[PDB]
């Protein structure tokens, strides 16, 4: 039942991301920043980290409260619920691979997703820090480009800032060392 | 298999036989290792750069686009790397880490593949890429080692000198702990 809600995802993803072409590619971006920027404007996170590595794959780090880890009602990590149920699991049944770092109760903890399909819950080493970084494959089976576009994404990150007075988003391009800095005070 | 975990464990027991010491030196001698892995296959004529990240979580990274660490079955029946990571000069990071990441590009493809106390889990075949380069993630355990915090002035001198040592080769040096960098490249 949770496999048949995001194979739901990957039959009709227009359902979910409005459509599959460039600025349904840029969706995945749009949703795991929310997600982070969402953190910002709940008093936790003071900085949203953005790069688009070479390899297709995206990286959002922000130092928020760090998505919550212990087990579920539902008998999975609360990480996996939210990876396989809400929102930015739209992101996880559209990549071929989601990574989740997260620092949170006192260690930093690795997830990995391979289409979805959770990894089993790491708990590393001690941290007094807190947040969380995801990173994820857009499948090139379901979109009809792969290709991030760096003004687009620069473009979106600036207003985010704009709006969330007091918050820094940086976006870095590993394809090309293209990078920015957006913060406007308060 | 039961010598293969010997051999780690080994290594865990009197990591001095190994590294030297579990002070600071011995801590750097981890970066030495993977970095050196990465600068030889450079200047055997395979890549052109070496990237080395600290990570504000402790962890290092290294990167380059050499060959790749080979990731097709052995006749031991686990994959080049796994026996690699857990046999070779590298297995002395891996056993003196509580994690170890490896991402490579190599045979049409990136891989996956991580070692959680030196035991690999299942290598992932990800997406199509003619691209070819290792990156080596590490988070040295806190349990041998008297200290984890690196230096980043004396992994800049040692990098500073690799470089100056193989002509031609860029190596790149970023800390997300406090923003420092350098890049050093010397024409050759
Ligand atoms: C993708 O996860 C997102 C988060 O994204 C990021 N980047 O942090 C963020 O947008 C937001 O994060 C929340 C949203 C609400 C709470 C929240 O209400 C907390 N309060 C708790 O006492 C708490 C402790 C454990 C726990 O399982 C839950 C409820 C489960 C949630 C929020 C998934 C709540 C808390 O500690 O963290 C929260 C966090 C981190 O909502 C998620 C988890 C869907
Ligand atoms: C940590 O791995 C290290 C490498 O480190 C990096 N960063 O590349 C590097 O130091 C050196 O890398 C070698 C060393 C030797 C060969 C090598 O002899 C190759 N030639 C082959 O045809 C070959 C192909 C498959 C295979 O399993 C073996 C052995 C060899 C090859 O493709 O790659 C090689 C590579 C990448 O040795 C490792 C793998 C232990
Ligand atoms: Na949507
Ligand atoms: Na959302
Ligand atoms: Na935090
Ligand atoms: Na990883
Ligand atoms: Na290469």
């Amino acid at each position: 039942t949770i496999l048949e809600g995001l194979e739901a995802v990957r039959k009709r993803p227009g359902m979910y991301i409005g459509s599959t072409g460039e600025r349904g590619l840029h969706h995945l971006i749009w949703e795991v920043v929310d997600n982070a920027v969402d953190e910002a404007m709940a008093g936790f996170a003071t900085r949203v980290d953005v790069k688009i590595h070479a390899d297709g794959s995206v990286e959002v780090r922000d130092d928020g409260r760090g998505i919550p880890v212990e087990m579920h009602a539902t008998g999975m990590p609360t990480i996996d619920v939210v990876m396989t149920q809400v929102g930015v699991s739209v992101v996880n049944a559209l990549s071929t691979r989601l990574e989740a770092t997260v620092l949170r109760d006192g260690y930093e903890w690795f997830q990995y997703y391979d289409r979805s399909v959770p990894g089993k819950l790491k708990q590393g080493g001690e941290t007094k820090e807190t947040g969380t970084t995801i990173r994820f494959w857009a499948d090139p089976e379901i979109f009809e480009t792969t290709d991030y576009n760096f003004e687009t994404v620069a473009r979106r990150l600036q207003e985010m800032a704009f709006l969330n007075k007091g918050l820094t988003i940086e976006l870095t391009d590993e394809r090309d060392g293209k990078h920015r800095v957006f913060h406007y005070p308060g």
